[PDB]
RNA sequence: UCAGUCAGUCAGUCUUCAGUCAGUCAGUCUUCAGUCAGUCAGUC
RNA sequence: GACUGACUGACUGAAGACUGACUGACUGAAGACUGACUGACUGA
């Protein structure tokens, strides 16, 4: 029943015919099935006319790829056309060009195509017809859709100067919200709307001015509601002054109260300013109380146990890796640590002090779902991924909330370091559990704010977030649901509702603004659409040359050193790396300089001091340990000065790769 | 020099004690949507003794006179804020008299 | 031409030839044949090109032969088109 | 009416850096379970 | 003629750990350039 609403037909219409255009609906409208039918419009006709049509869709979160698939193309072209669902993570066992070549409609994960087209057999843009392109407001600077669309557009460009051709695929793209880049002038937002106009190559916005009211009963605001809550304990105070003592240890001037982010900033660079001086007896003293604040921010976010467990484990395994090198002021640290954590277990033990935050979230959650009466799904929206994964912790414990029949789970992307990290299969039925509804509130991250299509959403949550425009737009889009309610919640302590109030106003430049651009002259559209259309590819340029001078080598020129202590550890010549993908060293007086280290599959490498340097692996049946640049301090032989590197992309050495000889 | 992140009118719209240079509000005056002087009901302009020849101060008290006296020819109106200046020296200029 | 009524700069090719860039750099300062200073580079909307400080010139009308010099842009009546960008 | 010097205010154009976080992609390895089929060896 | 034990491969399913790079948003800091306006001083 591919029978569109009236005013869907009404903004499909210049897209039935070319007219390669964008279309905005606000959200919950429906958008798949306007790709859908003219989909198969485009198939059909094409194949009237006999000429080889295909189509691709491009979308940018992987959970949608699997939800787009089996909910909206699947049920509908059963019969008539041959759709492919392909991610990153399918294990493929055929080559991406004859899986075009097979199906005819595919939908896919952008970087999968931009992958498949820099291998220049590969593909070409020109196979395709129709190239749909889903949640197209990413298309900005360096995105992954900018580069697809920038050969598309260099291709047009040589076209126009073959004219004075190859045909282009007809594009579509849609969009709820293209959002401003941060500008307080109605000439600013228009021209930002002209940007991405043109860098999609459209030729009109084509919005809904028709069929209102229809459109006002389709669509619902939720019901905003505030929850924003400003006890003492001395928990906070009591991490205070031990970490004052620890400060005043060494001396430094803070510049700034603690538990701030400038804080953290500082603390962060002064210490590797200490490291570049080789100054001991400072450097660790300063990592330790970075922890702390870290530990404290956490700590004002979630409840107390996760908080010290944090710090726990990291002073656990601290002397664990300590007490390696036996088979003055790093017990100065411990010493006085362990007293007080001993203390603070007993501190933090106490369920009777709670944080304020925590507070309103359960009234919130009480209060909504005994309103409702077993008729709710909620959805809460986090920052941090632990942040999630404890919160679920939280949901577990206090059995006062499965009394009230809600059941919570953690969705979260793949891929730290931490607890556990949940696989793409696990994620994937997580969702199908939450949609038949004996999962009955999701606490969610970044990964799931664009293209959820539950058909009951009552609850749409946001905890202590902070973000553009557009991550709020879709955040109060996902309530797909009658008497939606969207609940913000915050302390008053940081910039939190005025980060709201900003973002309201911005979201009504964004509509006026849009319906200036909705109305301007076709010539000059045309000519200020061609000049923005010039300025990326000379920018582009620009920049090629700027990365490609800016890379400028010696492979032995520079050697190696510890931070904790200073002792040299190889020079350049004793490295060599795996597929031009891992940096390792075979060196055998090396091997004997560190320590391995287990818990083991793979063995930990530990310097004289206790700082670690690198992992065991077995590649191509030779045993063999790596180093991470992180670990190790550069020094070269023309200046001799002291640097760090994060990666290893920015050290301009290049090296041999592996005699396997040996 | 502090990073807005929304227009003055709207600025001015949300709190209702501003504390500001004069050069924006004048900037913001001259862009004729803007804002009109009678949104205001107090203002406090401190150091006023610099009301002199087209200074920053003389352009702003010159669209409150303007409009006084456009009202006087009203009466023979739109309300006109209340206006307050501190001083500590209004000095003379340059007078030997 | 100027930029946004805010900058004037020459795209002439052979006034490219004419001068000579100097630097000590992400600018490079425009040297005469004298010595003399002229403009600095300036790179915008993608583009690159050099730009001109009007104390550094000498400016001569058609009607009249006289030599004058201004400190500043707003005194010199003329007016400017704006930047063809299609260039 | 003008010039010169100095100080102050405001607005554009850029280039660039660090830190944390989240998402996407590709490798090298290692390990396990289950079923089925095949080859081989013993004592009767 | 029947019994048992072990080996190997293919298929399927699952997934525990490692490291690498690109990208975005946020915050913080930030070097240069240029433009115009205004006042004070001095001078004719
Ligand atoms: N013609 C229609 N009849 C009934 N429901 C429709 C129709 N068009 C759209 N919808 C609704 O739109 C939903 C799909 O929306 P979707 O496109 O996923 O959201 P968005 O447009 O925000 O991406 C479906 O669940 C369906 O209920
Ligand atoms: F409008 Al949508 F996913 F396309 F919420
Ligand atoms: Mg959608
Ligand atoms: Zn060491």
């Amino acid at each position: 029943e591919l029978q569109l609403r009236p005013y869907q037909m009404e903004v499909a219409q210049p897209a039935l015919e070319g007219k390669n255009i964008i279309i905005c609906l606000p959200t919950g409208s429906g958008k798949t099935r306007v790709a859908v039918y003219i989909a198969k419009d485009h198939l059909d006709k094409k194949k009237k006319a006999s000429e080889p049509g295909k189509v691709i869709v491009l979308v940018n979160k992987v959970l949608l790829v699997e939800q787009l698939f089996r909910k909206e193309f699947q049920p509908f072209l059963k019969k008539w056309y041959r759709v492919i669902g392909l991610s990153g993570d399918t294990q493929l066992k055929i080559s991406f060009p004859e899986v075009v070549k097979s199906c005819d409609i595919i939908i896919s994960t952008a970087q999968i195509l931009e992958n498949s087209l820099l291998n220049l057999a590969g593909v070409q843009l020109s196979d395709f017809s129709l190239i749909i392109i889903d949640e197209c407001h990413h298309t900005n600077k360096e995105a992954v859709y900018n580069n697809i669309m920038r050969h598309y557009l260099m291709q047009k460009l040589k076209n126009n100067r073959l004219k004075k051709v190859i045909p282009l695929p007809q594009i579509l793209g849609l969009t709820a919200s293209p959002g401003v880049g941060g500008a307080t002038k109605q000439a600013k937002a228009e021209e930002h709307i002209l940007k991405l106009c043109a860098n999609l190559d459209a030729f009109t916005i084509k919005t809904v001015k028709e069929n209102l009211d229809q459109l006002k009963n389709q669509i619902q605001e939720p019901c905003k509601k505030f929850a924003i809550a400003d006890r003492e304990d001395p928990f906070k105070e009591k991490l205070l002054e031990i970490m004052t003592r620890i400060q005043t240890y060494c001396q430094m001037s803070p510049m700034s109260d603690f538990g701030t982010q400038p804080y953290e900033q500082w603390a962060i660079q002064m210490e590797k300013k200490a490291a570049k001086e080789g100054n001991r007896k400072e450097r660790v003293c300063a990592e330790h109380l970075r922890k702390y604040n870290e530990a404290l921010q956490i700590n004002d976010t979630i409840r107390m146990i996760d908080a010290y467990t944090h710090l726990e484990t990291f002073y656990n395994e601290e002397k664990d890796k300590k007490f390696a090198v036996i088979e003055e002021t790093d017990r100065f640290l411990m010493t006085l640590f362990f007293e007080n954590n001993k203390m603070l277990k007993r501190l933090a033990e106490n369920p009777e002090y709670e944080n304020e935050k925590l507070t309103k979230l359960r009234n919130t959650i009480m209060e909504q779902y005994t309103r409702t009466e077993e008729s709710a799904r909620g959805i809460i929206f986090t920052k941090t991924r632990q942040s999630a994964y404890a919160l679920s912790q939280w949901i577990t414990e206090n059995e006062k909330f499965a009394e009230v029949g809600v059941k919570a789970h953690h969705l979260i992307g793949a891929g730290s370091s931490e607890f556990k990290p949940m696989t793409q299969n696990e994620q994937k039925e997580v969702i199908s559990k939450f949609r038949t509804g004996k999962i009955n509130l999701l606490i969610a991250t970044t990964v799931a704010e664009e293209g959820l299509d539950i058909k009951e959403c009552n609850i749409v949550i946001r905890y202590g977030l902070v973000t553009n425009e557009i991550a709020m737009v879709q955040a109060r889009g996902r309530a797909r649901a009658d008497e939606s309610t969207y609940v913000l919640v915050a302390h008053s302590g940081s910039g939190v509702i005025e980060r709201e109030t900003v973002n309201d106003f911005r979201e009504k430049m964004m509509y006026k603004a849009i319906h200036c651009v909705q109305n301007m002259k076709p010539e000059e559209y045309a000519h200020k659409i061609l000049e923005l259309q010039m300025q990326s590819i000379m920018e582009k340029k620009m920049k090629t040359k700027r990365n490609i001078a800016k890379h400028y080598n010696n492979p032995s020129l520079i050697t190696f050193l510890c931070k904790n202590c200073s002792v040299l550890a190889c020079s350049g010549e004793d490295i060599h790396v795996i597929e031009k993908m891992h940096h390792v060293n075979m060196t055998p007086e090396f091997k004997e300089l560190y320590i391995v280290r287990e818990k083991q599959i793979n063995g930990e490498i530990i310097c004289k001091c206790g700082q670690a340097w690198g992992t065991m692996m077995v590649h191509k049946g030779l045993d063999l340990p790596c180093l991470k640049i992180r670990n190790f301090v550069v020094v070269f032989k023309n200046n001799s000065t002291k640097k760090q590197y994060k990666k290893w992309v920015e050290l301009p050495i290049t090296f041999p790769n592996l005699d396997y000889s040996e």
